[PDB]
């Protein structure tokens, strides 16, 4: 790798690993449209199995970028419109509080205080319907953002419906396959388990628990190579041959909502570039949404019990980074490390 990349990556990530006691990490830097890979530590501590470029990590909430782009690919196809009411895709949602709640609201976390997590007791499809039917907004829809899995989880599940495909299959056939993300999974196959890192919560080896709407919100697993490829695809959508997927990516980076200095996209979140880490670490809709601004810090954090992940990229600079850890360390530390690297190479 270019020495200048080697230099900052090693000086930045290595101590980050020791401070946070991360068992294993993989990093990718996208520099002038090429990826460079870095690996440290262990995917499985007990078996002394090292992290490689083949290692699967849980992406957690970074999954939502796939979801957003898939939702975006659906808008481009004409299958859905953000303005569509929720009840158009789930007529069974008859309770009056859903009157006027739209896909936009769901996608942007502005439905009115949908909760952080779908409650644990929700297991069946009828549990899920009962949960949303009995939920009462904490404030008016369309007025105030509260980040929520039960919000973007629902959006992704609804956005696939016109297509007739399950969310898992829309995701695989419209997003994963056309971008050759051949080692990116919602469900890891038996033969890939040897590549699936263990996550580490309080010293014990864990893996993400099944939960309702887990696929849509936090359940993707991927390798550093595929995630680098995911960043290349979002950095340069124009290289993508499939037109709806090209527009889908672009729409995901539109700005639909501003809160403080942050802009809500579909999955992706954004800040005007340049910004300093402190600001990465006034509340209103943007109508119509601002088309994607190339001078942006486009990013997303992700966590599960045993994993911490981060992706960020600046389109203007054709620059990006992916950091995948099998331990869930604090988000500020991720944004500090990444900004240091991208800023050094800017």
């Amino acid at each position: 790798a270019p020495q200048q990349i080697n230099d900052i990556v090693h000086r930045t990530i290595t101590p980050l690993i020791e401070q946070q006691k991360i068992p294993g990490m993989a990093v990718a830097v996208i520099y002038q449209g090429k990826p460079y890979y870095f690996t440290w530590g262990y995917a499985d501590i007990a078996k002394k199995q090292p992290v490689t470029q083949q290692t699967l990590f849980e992406l957690g909430s970074v999954s939502k970028t796939f979801t957003g782009v898939l939702g975006g690919d659906a808008i481009a196809r004409g299958e859905i419109k953000l303005s569509d009411p929720t009840t158009k895709y789930w007529p069974e949602l008859t309770a009056k509080q859903w009157n006027g709640i739209t896909l936009l609201h769901l996608a942007t976390y502005t439905a009115g205080g949908l909760p952080l997590q779908v409650p644990d007791e929700v297991k069946s499809s009828s549990d899920l319907l009962r949960f949303y039917q009995n939920w009462q907004p904490a404030w008016a829809p369309g007025t105030q953002r509260l980040y929520a899995n039960s919000s973007i989880g629902l959006f992704g599940a609804l956005a696939v419906k016109p297509s007739g495909l399950s969310f898992e299959q829309a995701m695989q056939t419209r997003v994963f396959q056309p971008l050759k993300l051949n080692h990116t999974w919602i469900n890891v196959p038996p033969a890939e388990e040897k590549n699936y890192a263990w996550g580490y919560r309080e010293g014990k080896a864990v893996h993400v628990s099944p939960g309702a709407l887990d696929a849509e919100a936090y359940g993707v697993k991927s390798t550093i190579e595929d995630m680098a490829r995911w960043v290349q695809s979002n950095l340069k959508p124009l290289d993508i041959n499939e037109k709806t997927l090209q527009q889908g990516i672009q729409l995901a980076q539109s700005r639909y909502w501003q809160t403080g200095d942050m802009y809500q996209g579909l999955g992706w979140e954004m800040l005007d570039w340049p910004v300093n880490p402190d600001s990465i670490i006034p509340e209103k809709a943007i109508t119509p949404p601002t088309p994607a601004v190339r001078a942006s810090w486009v990013h997303k954090t992700g966590a599960t019990g045993g994993f911490g992940s981060y992706v960020a990229f600046i389109p203007e600079k054709e620059l990006g980074i992916v950091m995948l850890a099998n331990k869930n360390y604090p988000n500020p530390a991720r944004v500090d490390a990444a900004w240091q690297i991208l800023n050094a190479l800017q």
